[PDB]
DNA sequence: AAAAAAAAAAAAAAAAAAAAATTTTTTTTTTTTTTTTTTTTTTT
């Protein structure tokens, strides 16, 4: 928790995702607009971190 | 000297020209939602 929170860019986590937002990311196709959105998990929310 | 022809000016009428002018509705598109199939994942 405190490492956390004295880092400058740091995301704490469980091994189980979290919620309403993953642990690695993830890109999807959206089919109506086509674009790959790209849901970001911690690893690359905290990127630099 | 009187008559008359011509001139300019003024007016009426018919043909052409001038001018004025937003609102309502429909359709594509985007975006989600729902059904049902397919796929994948957990259990005995």
């Amino acid at each position: 928790k405190f490492v956390e929170k004295c880092s400058p860019i740091g995301v704490y986590t469980s091994g189980k995702g979290s919620s309403a937002a993953g642990l690695t990311a993830s890109v999807m196709r959206d089919p109506s607009s086509r674009n790959f959105i790209m849901e970001g998990g911690a690893m690359v929310l905290a990127d630099g971190g």
